[PDB]
């Protein structure tokens, strides 16, 4: 069964739509046919002083291409057109061969930071010089159910210079599926004293670092001229447009600013439903996007003349997960997880950049052609006629004749349909 | 002060509990009472209205953070947050920091950037002259194509053109326009839509975006607070060295962009969740936000600790882009975040703006506080 026409469809032919697609045990399904929201007797255990809950919209991205493999993103977003924006970008892109991902790395970076430290060159080298013993204290719990590549890594000593001088120890664990720092914090309470000793200062803090530099997630596109315009041509105009406001994302931070908002719109909606911390992924990516000296945008977008194609490519830090936190806890979101097939971290890592990236592109794609606020009023035209009981085939020519009035409400439809129909 | 029941023990209260004390404060009206006691969610017909493809509705916590006093004035903050300990985090510094006054906190402007990005100019130095000596028709333009934002105070108000060199060129004209209580997205737009086709001309070049910018420095708002150090500690002796450590800690966010992140994201712990509670896009905050903590060069922390060793005080600071809005959005349709504005007096946009601005400094100061002292190892309750 295919996804055609679902935007047309309503609130209870999209349930059904979705059931046939058997993507959902007939648990979670039924689940989101009651509209199961997480109780005030859980979300009094997630947060302090809970007097209530607060809800927000949940939809769905259909036909998301990530590696081959095929998805039904969810997405929880208050946002209008973030999500048809995402659902048009995500249909060109499959048929473009869709995205193409992967995990470079998957670590998290804890840090102590020290000061009053009489020397930092003789400590530097004193605690570098007992990197194998650090990493070796940091080790001993976990000696062969995690040492299996994963556990703390590697550790090294910087100094960093200002007012006052701080010198840091790094420690680059493995992160696996769980977003537990018990292993971080085990491992840094124990390096803190003995880091203090060899150093013969004071520590200041053990804390993660959410700029998770080891945890980089690359996702690119690759779009022949001919899927991005009907017309004749003026795809490859649209490309070398969509490159152009790419260049302009890495000329000016005031494009830069929107230009990574817009990644988020998406990127946040899926990291919400899926139960991830979205202020942690913003954090590292936003931080990602001036590591050259500039706040630029996050995404890059270039032709292939020859090949006549399309390129897009975005590198992020990506330490989601997929358990512990309200995973657990919120029905919605352990739905989530169900509905994407219950991806691993890294999977689910490379489905958020794709998404992302298909994010990017629907923006773009908008800007540079119709503009942004011709889409912002063919959806409500769509959404009025489909209140006003119009039927899938009558429904683009009574936006089309809502659109060209400058005001129109659900009276303006219905009148509308009526003559349709007469 | 007395007279007015307080807000002592409420972490100890239990849910329905909760809700007592909350109607003896007597902040919300009747109906606003009773839709939060009925726990009134946003239905799936308005959430229909609000995004696409809806097969549902999503529930978060909501919350309360007592005792916000900003410029004299108290209030009781709405948190939405999944994150354990952030609102307990965000209620104590609140406790400590109204012991100490308060915050004190400013809007320095309320603008909207808006920008069109042109290229393919032959002369860009004569378009920038020809586009700048007619910027009183360009924004009366602009103002023409909104009128409903002139007949309530606002509109644009200033433009200037940019040579942004690189490969390839372009001419960027910036305008900046008084959205009043709205976030001005859809004002914005319409106004940049209008003046595209004029630049154009004026340039002879092409146009390739008019769009609005989420780098609010039009916007700019800081708040600040003033603790003598007898209140950072229970020991009423040990304040100074957990003052000259949350300096250091501030310090290191500034020289480590591997700390800014992290110290910056627990800023945004307390600044998303109210965001989210009063209907405001925290995509938009967040943009603005960690692109101005590089406006020096480097990635840096957004708030700043330092030492009054002479009047033995901690001061923070913080300066932030937050350009929220009152009306407009899904404000108005999500009952509950209706009621998130109702709970806070109603506040203008501005007096909102620096209602987060300084939940954000108080977040970031528990935060601080317990790294460099008891730390953060789980702190499961
Ligand atoms: C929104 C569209 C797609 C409308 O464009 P349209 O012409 O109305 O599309 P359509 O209705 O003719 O149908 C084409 C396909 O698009 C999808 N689709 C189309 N409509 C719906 C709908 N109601 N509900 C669900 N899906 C929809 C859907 O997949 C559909 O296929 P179908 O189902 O018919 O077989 C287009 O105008 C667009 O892409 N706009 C871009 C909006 C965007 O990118 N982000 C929204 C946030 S705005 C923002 O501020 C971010 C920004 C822009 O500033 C970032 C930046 O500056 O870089
Ligand atoms: C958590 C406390 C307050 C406990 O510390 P405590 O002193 O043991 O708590 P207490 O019960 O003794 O103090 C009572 C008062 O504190 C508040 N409070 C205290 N407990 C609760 C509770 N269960 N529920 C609701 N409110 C609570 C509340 O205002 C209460 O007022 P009262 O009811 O007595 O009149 C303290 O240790 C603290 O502030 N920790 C900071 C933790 C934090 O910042 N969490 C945010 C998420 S973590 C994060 O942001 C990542 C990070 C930190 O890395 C970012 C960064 O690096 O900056």
């Amino acid at each position: 069964i295919s996804w055609n026409g679902f935007s047309k469809k309503s609130y209870q032919e999209r349930l059904e739509l979705l059931k046939a697609q058997a993507l959902l045990s007939p648990e979670r399904q039924a689940s989101l046919e009651k509209d199961e929201q997480m109780s005030v007797t859980v979300a009094d255990q997630l947060s302090e002083n809970v007097v209530g809950t607060f809800s927000l919209p949940y939809s769905l991205v259909p036909e998301v291409l990530v590696n081959g493999q095929e998805y039904t993103v969810p997405y929880v977003t208050e946002e209008p057109s973030v999500v048809a924006a995402a659902s048009y970008a995500s249909k060109i892109i499959k048929r473009a061969g869709g995205f193409t991902a992967q995990v470079h790395q998957r670590q998290m970076i804890g840090q102590v930071a020290l000061y009053q430290v009489a020397n930092p060159k003789l400590a530097q080298e004193k605690i570098a010089s007992k990197k194998a013993e650090l990493l070796e204290l940091a080790n001993q719990a976990y000696p062969s159910i995690v040492k299996r590549g994963g556990g703390a890594r590697d550790l090294h000593v910087e100094q960093i210079k200002g007012e006052p001088d701080f010198l840091v120890v790094y420690i680059h664990v493995d992160t696996q599926e769980a977003m537990g720092a018990n292993m971080l914090n085990t491992m840094l309470e124990a390096l803190k004293p003995v880091l203090e000793e060899l150093s013969q200062g004071q520590s200041l803090m053990g804390i993660l670092s959410n700029y998770a530099t080891d945890s980089l997630v690359t996702a690119s596109c690759r779009i022949a001229f001919r899927y991005l315009s009907r017309q004749k041509d003026q795809g490859r105009e649209i490309a070398e447009k969509i490159a152009l406001a790419s260049q302009f994302a890495q000329a000016d931070p005031y494009r830069a600013a929107t230009h990574n908002k817009g990644i988020f719109n998406g990127i946040d909606a899926i990291l919400i439903a899926t139960g991830n911390d979205w202020r942690a992924i913003e954090a590292g990516a936003h931080a990602f996007a001036s590591r050259d000296g500039r706040y630029q945008g996050l995404s890059c977008w270039t032709l292939d003349l020859e090949r006549e194609e399309l390129v897009g490519e975005m590198t992020l830090p990506m330490p989601v997960a997929t358990k512990g936190g309200s995973i657990g806890l919120n029905p919605r979101v352990a739905l989530s997880h169900d509905l994407l097939g219950n991806p691993s971290a890294r999977e689910l890592a490379q489905i958020i950049e794709s998404i992302g990236l298909a994010q990017n592109f629907a923006a773009l794609k908008a800007l540079v052609s119709t503009g942004i606020q011709q889409g912002h009023m063919k959806l409500q035209a769509k959404s009025l006629a489909l209140l006003a009981g119009a039927s899938e085939s009558e429904v683009a020519p009574l936006v089309e004749r809502l659109i060209s009035d400058k005001t129109f409400n659900l009276e303006t439809a219905q009148r509308y349909l009526e003559n349709l129909r007469s």
